[PDB]
DNA sequence: GGAATCGAATCGCCGC
RNA sequence: GCGGCGAU
DNA sequence: TCGATTCC
């Protein structure tokens, strides 16, 4: 009810404290001192408002048990609620007779269950109600518990198999309301399946579930010090009654955790001046002494973070802080249409004018479902990107701090920042430009060529084609809003940007000073970086690490390989068979049609296999995808589209068939990429073997500990993969979800990706530095693989980034290196089962200097 | 040991 | 944790 | 599905 609000004294420090005033002035004056301490100001005052926001949605909604601040003390509340909710059971147990009326409900859930949900129902009830009387708070207690007891059932025994299917679409809907009409529908589909055992739920009548919750008061009152019974009116019949006596003392301690939490939450704006450098863990980006101290690295422990206060890394520090120092403006111009559109489009590029079946229906009913979900989710960050763009689009220059998360990739830490989408990368532009030339025209007009989609043909036709588009971007940069040209590319804000940079060395010439950042992106990173591990040519060749004929399309590259076998299988390969089979639940066995590859390649070609049919399970092979994978990947992004919109009449079986191209897929991938699928083998084993407690059975003794995966990047970066699990959570059907180990599968399914973007994070380092140092660049756009700079140094940057990968992977075998890091924590028995090291290939790294389409 | 079973990237914002 | 969006 | 991991 009552919050404290905590910007009184410890908000007026960042301001009004001596020292970070002094070391801020004496680097920019004191009046660019007193803006970026008043809008560091600003950012804290306008998220303690963001937490009082979603603390009053809460008390409104009676959602006040799942914040932060309510969590610290029903953590230790439930330990003594179980107790007494034993010792209730334990008291009349004992005694014969009679049961009381409600102990027989009490007693089908769980008794940790029971705990949770009288509490948070009579939290619920006072913070939304208003109301103390027992009538609707011991019916709380008692509708809830019949609603987790009823279904709670389907999860717990008879559907454990068929609760794993229905928990998604349980998880889909959103509210109480909506997840407990699902629930009937299940247990009355599952009835008429009989797989409940056949009896359906007799529901407790009204006086029952009033019975139920008078109990849970009377056991919270003994168990902890939350609640203290009061009586009211007592002797008089006709007022008799007992308040719900929430403690005003407890209601204290979450005061002090939701003011406290509300000074912890700040929102992250740009700054006006450079941001203060990094020369330790904490304390820098920002300029003052504030309650949230930026880190270097986003741990999720103070430990981690602690781990790396005394590393010597000097060439990171060096990378984040020249990527601090870019000066960054808001693009006007593109800023002056985005300003006009939104307001009338919601997305504003979104829809420009231009010239069995029950599970379909579902599968449509539930597709405008999650977009309206997506038209809110879309919209309240473009209103909220604008307003920061339009904040501080009158300064000459704008800045934004860097630090990395737990691998050692780079983000800026505004929310507003260069590493938003299109709309917020058009939004900005770098302020320090120079004369365009004719090697920075050159690079702006391939820079166009991106931004509309023009990316898989050589430079002199993504040159040609804006030429031939010239009177096309010229009128779209005349005018924005009488032709809708820009706005129809794939990157229709950012090639709206690159229109104005157009139209001025169209007017002022090669002269022209233009300060539009040309991102230069890899065409896969962590296949990129394999290949370039065990220098693989043919994988590397694919992802164009290798100086090719054209722009190398791995996607394309798959497709053609599975097409190859598709018109292979479509010859020889098995004839359709018929197979029996029973489903596990009814036990019914039938005897269904197996196809063979013939009949299934028919059908990929009666459908017609294209670098979208293959798209996302190269994507999502550096993530750890494999033949499995791919399967519900084929059945989602190809077949049930096309059996939505009238095709699909080949697919007669779905499933066959989104096996059947996962099966191919993988053996194409697989074998194009050889030295990514060798690569994330060898981690894997790693990270399975350093994850164990290998033990001795007899003995019972565990010989090697759990222990966790390290390896140092060859800029100087150390990283600790240590994913750890809990012990024990508690699952609610209808309401929310309430030491440690290392969770050993974790270890083994992020080993490899985390890595690879840790490679990719000493890469970027590298090339930031190197282009700083050997040229004289000083403005970067970074996007994680993706290297940007002005046109005048963008030829530099193409030359410094492939320079730094070529330099790295010639002087750090990080393969190796990260063998010798594990290898003497290694069990005995272990080394045995430790794969040696992938073989190295042909490809040499020198090709990469002259590789057009590598990008990075 | 042996079924019984489980499982098949990071980071940010928003909401419950 | 779950739902949704965006970035790689 | 194919392998690990996990209770027993
Ligand atoms: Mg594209």
């Amino acid at each position: 009810m009552n919050t404290i609000n905590i910007a009184k004294n410890d908000f007026s420090d960042i301001e009004l404290a001596a020292i970070p005033f002094n070391t801020l002035a004496d680097h920019y004056g004191e009046r660019l001192a007193r803006e970026q301490l008043a809008l560091e100001h600003e950012s804290y005052e306008m998220g303690e408002a963001r937490f009082r926001k979603m603390f009053e949605r809460q008390l409104k909604a009676g959602e006040v048990a799942d914040n932060a601040a309510a969590k610290p003390l029903i953590t230790t509340l439930l330990p003594k609620m179980i107790a007494r909710i034993n010792d209730w059971f334990e008291e009349v147990k004992a005694k014969r007779g009679k049961r009381p009326t409600a102990f027989q409900f009490l007693q089908e859930i769980k008794p940790e269950a029971v705990a949770y949900i009288t509490i948070k129902t009579t939290l619920a009830c006072l913070t939304s109600a208003d109301n103390t009387t027992v009538q609707a708070v011991a019916s709380a207690i008692g509708r809830a518990i019949e609603d987790e007891a009823r279904f709670g059932r389907i999860r717990d025994l008879e559907a454990k198999h068929f609760k794993k299917n229905v928990e998604e679409q349980l998880n889909k809907r959103v509210g109480h309301v909506y997840k407990k009409a699902f629930m009937q529908v299940v247990e009355a589909d599952m009835l008429s399946k009989g797989l409940l055992g056949g009896e359906a739920w007799s529901s407790w009548h009204k006086e029952d579930s009033i019975h139920v919750g008078v109990r849970c008061i009377e056991m919270l009152i003994e168990s902890t010090g939350m609640v203290s019974l009061h009586r009211q009116n007592a002797g008089v019949v006709g007022q008799d009654s007992e308040t719900i006596e929430l403690a005003p003392e407890y209601a204290e301690a979450i005061a002090t955790r939701a003011g406290a939490l509300a000074g912890i939450s700040p929102m992250f704006q740009p700054c006006v001046v450079p941001p203060k450098p990094w020369t330790g863990i904490t304390g820098g980006g920002y300029w003052a002494n504030g309650r949230r101290p930026l880190a270097l690295v986003r741990t999720h422990s103070k430990k981690a973070l602690m781990r790396y206060e005394d590393v010597y890394m000097p060439e990171v520090y060096k990378a984040i802080n020249i990527a601090q120092n870019t000066a960054w403006k808001i693009n006007k111009k593109v800023l002056a249409v985005a300003n006009v559109i939104t307001k009338w489009k919601h997305c504003p590029v979104e829809d420009i004018p231009a010239i069995e079946a029950l599970t379909a229906w579902k599968r449509a009913a539930a597709a405008v479902y999650r977009k309206d979900k997506a038209r809110k989710s879309r919209r309240i960050s473009l209103e909220f990107m604008l307003e920061q763009a339009n904040k501080f689009a009158n300064h000459k220059a704008i800045w934004f701090p860097y630090n990395m998360d737990w691998r050692g990739r780079v983000y800026a830490v505004s929310m507003f920042n260069p590493q938003g989408n299109d709309m917020t990368k058009g939004l900005l532009t770098l302020a320090k430009g120079k004369p365009i030339g004719k090697e920075g025209y050159y690079w702006l007009k391939i820079h166009g060529a991106n931004c509309a989609g023009v990316d898989k043909v050589p430079f002199p036709e993504r040159i040609k084609f804006i030429e031939e588009n010239h009177e096309n971007i010229m009128a779209c940069a005349k005018s924005p809003l009488e032709n809708t040209w820009w706005a129809e590319q794939d990157s229709p804000f950012c090639f709206l940007a690159f229109c104005f940079e157009y139209a001025g060395v169209q007017h002022h010439g090669l002269s022209y000073n233009c300060s539009l950042p040309l991102a230069f992106d890899g065409s896969c990173s962590g296949i990129q970086h394999f290949s370039a591990m065990l220098r693989d040519e043919v994988g590397g060749r694919a992802v164009n690490l290798l100086p090719s004929e054209t722009v190398q399309d791995i996607y394309g590259i798959v497709a053609k390989k599975v097409n190859e076998i598709l018109q292979a299988d479509a010859i020889n390969g098995t004839d359709n068979e018929v197979v029996t089979v029973t489903d596990e639940n009814t036990g019914e066995i039938s005897e269904k049609v197996k196809l063979g590859t013939k009949a299934l390649a028919g059908q990929w070609l009666a459908y017609g296999v294209t670098r979208s049919v293959t798209k996302r399970s190269v994507m999502t092979l550096a993530y750890g995808s494999k033949e499995f994978g791919f399967r519900q990947q084929v059945l989602e992004d190809t077949i049930q589209p096309a059996i939505d919109s009238g095709k699909g009449l080949m697919f007669t079986q779905p499933n066959q068939a989104a096996g059947y191209m996962a099966k191919l897929i993988w053996e194409s991938v697989s074998v194009t990429v050889v030295a990514a699928v060798e690569a994330m083998n060898w981690l894997k084993s790693a990270a399975k073997l350093l994850a164990a407690e290998v033990k001795d059975k007899k003995t019972g003794e565990i010989l090697r500990k759990r222990c966790a995966v390290h390896w140092v990047t060859p800029d100087g970066f150390p990283v600790w993969q240590e994913y750890k699990k809990p012990i024990q959570t508690r699952l609610n059907l209808m309401f929310l979800g309430q030491d440690s180990e290392i969770d050993a599968h974790k270890q083994e399914s992020g080993i490899a990706p985390n890595f690879v973007h840790s490679q990719d994070g000493s890469h970027l380092r590298k090339t930031v530095v190197w282009a700083h140092e050997k040229y004289g660049i000083e403005s970067f756009a970074l996007i994680h693989d993706s290297f940007g700079t002005i046109p005048a140094d963008a030829a530099n940057l193409f030359k410094a980034v492939r320079e730094t990968m070529v330099d790295t992977y010639e002087s750090c075998d990080v393969l190796a290196d990260f063998y010798d890091q594990f290898a003497d924590q290694l069990h005995e028995s272990q080394l045995d089962k430790m794969p040696a090291l992938p073989a190295k290939g042909n490809l040499n790294l020198r090709d990469i200097l002259e590789s057009d389409f590598a990008f990075a």
